[PDB]
């Protein structure tokens, strides 16, 4: 499955900061506590075009909204991540979006490819491109 979110750089940065806060409630060593307690953070790509992010021990949902969303693939998919892993990935995306906007970028896009257990994220903010991969 492949999901792409496009739009204004600031809107994507807003969605991202909402999510990064929902996991920076806790300082990083308690997120480590939890990711070893068995509790996860989940992405759900509902096949009606919907993306939802879930926090499994503080038990919250935020459904992505801003800009245009593209899903290539059939069936809903579902990715689980350790809570500290999730916090690190969210912080990296916010940092690239911030550096991109700070250097004059107006339009951003974020691509998530989940295949074979490899999860790959690409943040493009004008001239900036960062790529992340995890298991």
């Amino acid at each position: 499955i492949k999901v792409v979110i496009e739009g204004k750089a600031e809107d994507l940065l807003e969605e991202m900061e909402k999510i990064k806060e929902s996991l920076s409630k806790f300082p990083e060593e308690k997120l480590k506590e939890l990711e070893k307690k068995g509790y996860k953070a989940t992405i759900v790509v509902k096949e009606d075009g919907t993306i939802t992010v879930y926090n499994e021990l503080t038990k919250e949902k935020h459904t992505l909204k801003k800009g245009k969303v593209t899903v290539e693939g059939k069936g809903e998919k579902k990715i689980e991540l350790p809570l500290l892993t999730a916090y690190k990935v969210a912080s990296d995306i916010v940092e690239t979006l911030r550096k991109g906007i700070e250097a004059g970028a107006t339009d951003a896009s974020i691509t998530l490819e989940y295949k074979d257990g490899k999860i790959t994220i690409t943040v493009k903010v004008g001239k900036l491109e960062k790529t992340l991969t995890v298991d």
